[PDB]
């Protein structure tokens, strides 16, 4: 949990509530793979 | 240009710069179709 | 409508019906912008 | 690995090679979360 200084952070306005939940999902999806991507080679 | 009170607006933090540009594109893409979607039936 | 030889075409299997409709939308969204992107400068 | 009869499968044509790799990524991303989604509650 050290250094939240990973990639520069940004913000984006998303109109619509249903659309928001959709983007949030794809966002967490990529973040999920990125978590297993930094997984040292077994 | 009257009433910016369309769908409720929201905000989302997106880590990574390359990823940001990507999401912005899909966002403008949907907004683009939405613009021609509200096009009265010729 | 000449030369369908634009970018090489590909195919992707998408599990789930609700998910399919979602991807199709983003696909048409980009294709929509691409149509106005090749719009000569007024 | 029993019953590949999960959600009905579909197919989508994606023009452009760079765009294809992009969609494939989001596809695997959702499939990745779906894998941990069916994870029994610890």
């Amino acid at each position: 949990k050290k250094k939240p200084l990973d990639g520069e952070y940004f913000t984006l306005q998303i109109r619509g509530r249903e659309r928001f939940e959709m983007f949030r999902e794809l966002n967490e999806a990529l973040e999920l793979k990125d978590a297993q991507a930094g997984k040292e080679p077994g």
